[PDB]
């Protein structure tokens, strides 16, 4: 039958989908969510053999263990055990597109397990096995007899084993196919793996059992009263003595309880459902659930007899909350949300696609700590535990069907085809049947990147019809089709339109107001955090705050999908597309996260945290006005700390308790500002600190901050007469200056400072020269490739113009002696194919104090692409332990991504000045710096800089961080100006005009002196 | 043109049509029909089937048709004749002036139905005036109402031809048979003959 | 597989549905709706045998005519030929309500036809068979090899027979089940045949 090449057959003998069950036989255990003896985990050591095709599987395997098999842990993805290679491909399907067929060479994993079954499970009731996740399709046999088949790698497949098992030892055999017609619906941009990668369990239910239950909570106008309604269905023989009691708990207090025999109300001419019953419980003043305060109650549903005997109990956490769209706004408990979201794939660098509670908890905490309140399950239903954690820790969730057919042409070829309606329908219906009782799920999504087809409209209505409590969204086909309640584009920019044909991506501000449009707009994906990215993130936040109907978005994305590989020495390194021999592949496009695979944050995370703060501030006079953006909680775990510093030196500070109602304001008057006794700029920093620990943060947690400049006193005080006068030594090839034990040498043919000595110690390894280029970021490269150049990418514009090949031609180099100083003047032109691209004019003025003042004036031809930076660089001879500066930090920051950075005095170890992006590029810059100190050197001015052991050259020539080697000395790049990094997307130029170096003439000045 | 979907004998009537596991089978009954018949000008309205209650499968399918073929209205009587799965109020056997207020699925007088609060759809009975045996009493009352009320746009009489079958007696002479005449049981006896014309096309 | 007791399998190998085609190879014929030599009728005398259940059908029938079969006209409803009784039930299902199962004694009509196919249809192109109405489900074999299965008694089921036929004589075998999970969706108030 080749059921794996027939979308008409998505399963055989599979049981209906339902919410999480545990078949407790004690109601208190169900109330407390304790482990149930009727739910067993079969995770652990299984046997496994890999085959190149199902045709190669020996028939002996059904009956008995293959001696060639290995013992491996389950859950797992077989690629992570080394059996075959994982593939990283983005849009292009990993198999030839020829639906519904798959390759004949179809990796097959044969797993089996010998295990015990107690006669007590067989003497009565039903024993089923549940496979939470099998990628991508599989046949199941028990004790050599065929049981059933299942598809959809992201929802549980369950089968009744009652008739196949015997007391004692039994053997399961699972043949898993890497590819199936289901793979046509699983084209998401991530690693393509396979295997039994989520939990395997056995559940015993009684013959007469709860087969499903739905919990709804409806409210009155001001949420001061609610009705909990629980529809329960049973399987087994109906009997008049059967009853269902549903009780609702708030901790140990029983809030409500109702009992009834089965027999629903009349539905139509034929009657009603004799096998169901609806219990309605009234709840006064319910504690409402939200991400801000995730109040939960516990609903316990007991199936029992009239005399009181318990048959079994099921249960769930319940969160009282209403989600609705009204007048164009998405409201939660009647208040409009502002989604500080992120898309998150299920990825572990060592275990692949297998999820564990520890990693989940780690993710949730970092999210909350970073001011995220929502997560989108990009792009499939998640492991069941995820929803439990979001319900309890508090995150709004977009639950999404596992349907993505991005690689089809056109994108909706299958989704508009009624023959694929069945298969798609199961991916949506079974998800809703499983997750509908979770309060954290506030919106349903029909999948991802599958164009817009009629099947989407049919499924959209099916959901609307079965669960009116949650909006439905879907981005395919233009983000505003008839299949979505929310305009939910991916990578639409704030102000700039990208009018593509048929599926234009409008500026979000403009999209809201297109003729006749009235819906809320929440980006399903925005700001692509690939490499050094997140440039322009603040622009989104300022617009979401200004426009009521712009209700936020989900950043793309949470965590880099890099996988760990080991070198000759057994040392680990982070790998990306193509690193397993996978081809074709999409290289580093699998790494777009705010955090590295190991959960270490990238610098962009801090920018997100700051733009997504929950408190807004304004300053007027001595008055600081704090406004709360919380919808439901008071600031009861927050104190405001303020500090005033002059150029980094603290002058004063205090703390004030915050007491602001949701959406309220609090005014705080700073005490009188005693004057400072020194020139310098006073800066005010305020931070919001949580004195008490919470379920998601430690005491002392800082949740928000802001700075302002206060008074500035410009220095008008003259330096003072120098005890000495530098001497100029002129020779045919050089201009040398000596002052005390220092010497500088300016080569007359090159026109640059080629050497500087402290005593007899040389300070440079390479001369100090202008630099107009940077090792290209992912955003500069885009999709460009050696094998297929994108001439519109920034890196290609710069290459084509000769920016990386231009050589300095000297125009002038003179030296003059002034009363107290020596002055060197130089002029250079940088040319390519006879065109002048840049002209740099400078003076170096060295005085009696030993300071060398450098003034730089550059001209950039108007028709050349705007350059990546305009600065100087040099390779210093020595290496020092720390880097200390007065400027923005402490973390890496760029012109379009420096809002989170604070101006102050920072001091870090040199290695912290380099950001280890897996794909190396320009990195570690700090902007707005007025003073930088390294070893005995100090540079003063108003510049941006980066300092590290790796040259731009090396970074640009190296594709993986593990291959970089520290060069001798230290490379210092000091920029008068640096281009923004962009990131609205990473496949087209995305640096906003205001961040491009287009002025034509630029000036900067710096002083280099010894410390 | 109506999909081959009728689950009248289920209890309640929508037990299968509200069941997603039956959505696939039901989908092909609707989709394959539209795929085949959509170029015929004579088809002016699509129907989702008959007497299968109202289930979510209906809603999904109603939308599917609306999306692929906006040129024709979609109707369906199940579940009360005026659910979210029908562009037209299409009751069966609703009376002209007399309400039959059955629980959950009342059959209102047609004149009254048009004006219930919030209602604005046209009303065309999918089945009316049951011509079983000596019948059609009261037929003119429908026509007078259809002519007076703009939104009462007619109906489909139940039904055209008796489903009687020919059997032969001991002498070889033919005779008209109905339910139970073939040893079939249970059976619904003469209810299979409700037409304006006899099985041979002779008019009643 | 008992595909007739599984609402998850409504067909196997069936071709997509589409408007009426005739594959004219002359445009003027197409304009006037004239008969197309490319659209042939297989209606007429066929071979038919009735069995009480699919389990009773002999394997021999797939490869060779059953000597006991009779010759009958097709299209037809087998009740009208007297092989079993038609049933008139209005609402109550004619079979026990136990979806998706059907009775074990499930009247099975075995139809077959030996017919000619000219080489010209097989040298190029695709040759498909179209059953406009089969009540209620059936499996099809061509020259002894299984081709496919279908449900929905009121829409055409089409199969590509290209790789199954040979020039000259060929034999079709169609096993038609009276009851199937499709019966659950066919409860109209009319005779059940
Ligand atoms: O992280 C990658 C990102 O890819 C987007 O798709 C881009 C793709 O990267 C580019 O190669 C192709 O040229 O354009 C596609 C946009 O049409 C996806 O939209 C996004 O979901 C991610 O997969
Ligand atoms: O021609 C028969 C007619 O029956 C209607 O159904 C009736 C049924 O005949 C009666 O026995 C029962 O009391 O009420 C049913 C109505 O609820 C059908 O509605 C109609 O379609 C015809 O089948
Ligand atoms: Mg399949
Ligand atoms: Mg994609
Ligand atoms: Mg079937
Ligand atoms: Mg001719
Ligand atoms: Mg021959
Ligand atoms: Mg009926
Ligand atoms: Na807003
Ligand atoms: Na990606
Ligand atoms: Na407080
Ligand atoms: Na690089
Ligand atoms: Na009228
Ligand atoms: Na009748």
């Amino acid at each position: 039958r080749r059921d794996w090449e027939n979308p008409g057959v998505t399963q055989l003998n599979r049981l209906a989908a339902h919410p999480p069950f545990a078949s407790w036989r004690n109601s208190e255990e169900a109330r407390t969510d304790r482990p149930s003896q009727q739910l067993r985990s079969l995770n652990g050591e299984w046997r496994f053999a890999w085959f190149p095709a199902p045709e190669a599987v020996p028939e002996s395997w059904l009956e008995c263990d293959l001696p060639e098999a290995d013992t491996v842990v389950v859950p797992s993805n077989w690629q992570m055990h080394g059996y075959d290679a994982p593939i990283y491909t983005n849009v292009t399907y990993p198999i030839t597109v020829n639906p519904p067929f798959v390759p004949t060479e179809n990796p097959t994993g044969c797993y089996s397990l010998t295990f015990n079954v107690d006669e007590s499970w067989l003497q009565e009731g039903q024993t089923r096995i549940i496979f939470d996740g099998v990628n991508s399709a599989f046949h199941l046999w028990c004790n050599g007899r065929w049981v059933g088949y299942g598809q959809d790698s992201r929802l549980p497949s369950e089968f009744d084993l009652s008739a196949f098992l015997r007391a004692g030892e039994n053997r399961l055999a699972v043949m898993v196919l890497r590819w199936s017609d289901g793979s046509y619906l699983e084209d998401q941009d991530m690693w393509r793996m396979s295997g039994i990668f989520r939990d395997v369990s056995l559940l015993h239910k009684p013959t007469t059992q709860i087969s499903d239950f739905h919990v709804a909570t409806r409210f009155n106008d001001d949420f001061s009263r609610a009705v909990l309604e629980a529809e329960v269905q049973m399987c087994g023989e109906l009997r008049d003595y059967l009853r269902v009691t549903v009780s609702l708990w708030q901790g140990e207090t029983q809030v409500a309880s109702g009992t009834a025999p089965f027999g629903g109300e009349i539905i139509d001419e034929r009657g009603g459902y004799a096998d169901r019953v609806t219990l309605r419980l009234n709840v006064e003043n319910p504690k409402l659930w939200s991400a801000e305060i995730p109040n939960l109650y516990r609903a316990v549903v007991e199936l029992h007899t009239a005399d009181g005997t318990l048959i079994e109990a099921e249960a769930c956490d319940v969160g009282f909350r209403e989600v609705r769209i009204e007048n164009g706004l998405l409201l939660l408990n009647g208040k409009p949300l502002l989604i500080r979201g992120v898309n998150r794939h299920e990825h572990h660098p060592l275990h692949g696609q297998v999820m564990d509670e520890q990693t989940m908890v780690q993710d949730i905490l970092l999210m909350k700590q970073n001011n995220f309140n929502a997560v989108r399950c990009s792009h499939y239903p998640n492991h069941p535990l995820w929803y439990t954690l979001c319900d309890r820790y508090g995150l709004y969730v977009v639950d999404e069907a596992n349907i993505e057919t991005h690689g089809m042409v056109p994108m909706n070829r299958l989704t508009d085809d009624p023959r694929w309606l069945p298969a798609m329908s199961e991916r949506v219906t079974r998800m809703v049947q499983r997750d509908r009782n979770h309060p954290s799920v506030i919106i349903w999504s029909l999948g991802n990147e599958s164009g817009h087809g009629a099947n989407h409209d049919a499924l959209y209505r099916w959901i609307k019809s079965v669960d009116p409590s949650r909006p439905v969204q879907y981005e395919g086909g233009g983000a505003d089709t008839t299949a979505t309640d929310i305009i939910c584009p991916m990578y639409a920019r704030v102000d700039e339109d990208q009018p593509f044909p048929a599926v234009p991506k409008w500026s979000i501000k403009k999209w809201l107001s297109l003729p006749g449009e009235t819906r809320p707009l929440i980006l399903c994906q925005y700001a692509h955090a690939m490499g050094n990215s997140l440039g322009g993130f603040a622009k989104y936040w300022q617009a979401f705050r200004q426009y009521p109907r712009l209700q936020g978005g989900f950043v793309w994305d949470w965590v880099d999908q890099s996988l760990i590989k080991y070198d000759e020495n057994g040392n680990p390194w982070s790998a990306y597309g193509g690193d397993f021999g996978d081809t074709p592949n999409d290289r580093q496009f699998c790494m777009n996260g705010l955090v590295f695979a190991d959960r270490t944050p990238h610098p962009a995370l801090t920018e997100a945290k700051h733009q997504q703060q929950f408190f807004q501030f304004r300053l007027s006079g001595q008055t600081i006005e704090v406004t709360s953006e919380y919808l439901f909680r008071h600031s009861d775990n927050e104190l405001l700390h303020w500090m005033v510093a002059l150029d980094g030196k603290p002058l004063a500070s205090g703390e004030v308790p915050l007491d602001v109602a949701p959406q309220g304001k609090q005014l705080i008057e700073l005490p009188e500002l005693p004057q400072p006794e020194s020139a310098g700029q006073l800066w005010l920093t305020v931070r919001v600190v949580q004195p008490n620990a919470t379920a998601w943060s430690e005491a002392g947690h800082i949740s928000a901050w802001q700075q302002w400049r206060l008074a500035e006193n410009l220095s008008v005080t003259l330096p003072a007469a120098s005890h000495a006068i530098p001497h100029l030594t002129t020779s045919e090839m050089d201009f040398c200056i000596e002052l005390g034990n220092k010497r500088w040498q300016f080569n007359r043919q090159s026109g640059f400072l080629s050497q500087m000595w402290i005593g007899d110690k040389k300070q440079l390894l390479t001369p100090l020269r202008d630099q107009f280029t940077r090792a290209p970021l992912d955003n500069d490269i885009g999709v460009s490739e050696a094998t297929r150049i994108d001439p519109n990418a920034w890196v290609e514009r710069w290459k084509a113009a000769g920016h990386y090949q231009a050589e300095a031609a000297l125009l002038q180099c003179t030296a003059d002696t002034l009363a107290d100083a020596v002055l060197i003047t130089t002029a250079h032109a940088w040319q390519h194919q006879g065109k002048t691209l840049f002209i740099s004019r400078k003076t170096y003025r060295i005085d009696g104090s030993g300071q060398m003042a450098i003034t730089v004036d550059v001209e950039v031809a108007s028709d050349t692409p705007h350059p990546a930076r305009i600065g100087l660089n040099c390779q210093l001879a020595q290496v020092a332990e720390r880097v200390n500066w007065l400027g923005l930090g402490p973390q890496e920051n760029y012109p379009d991504r420096l809002t989170a950075a604070c101006f102050d005095r920072w001091d870090l170890p040199l290695s912290d000045m380099y950001t280890p992006y897996v794909f190396p590029s320009e990195n570690g810059l700090r902007c707005g710096t007025r003073e930088l100190n390294y070893g005995p050197h100090q540079w003063r001015g108003d510049f941006q800089f980066n300092i590290s052991r790796y040259s731009q050259q090396q970074l640009m020539e190296t594709s993986h961080r593990h291959l970089l080697h520290a060069e001798e000395g230290t490379w210092l790049n000091i920029d008068g100006f640096h281009m923004g990094i962009g990131g609205d997307d990473s496949w087209s130029p995305s640096v906003s005009a205001e961040f491009q170096l287009s002025a034509g003439r630029y000036h900067y000045q710096l002083v280099w002196c010894q410390k």
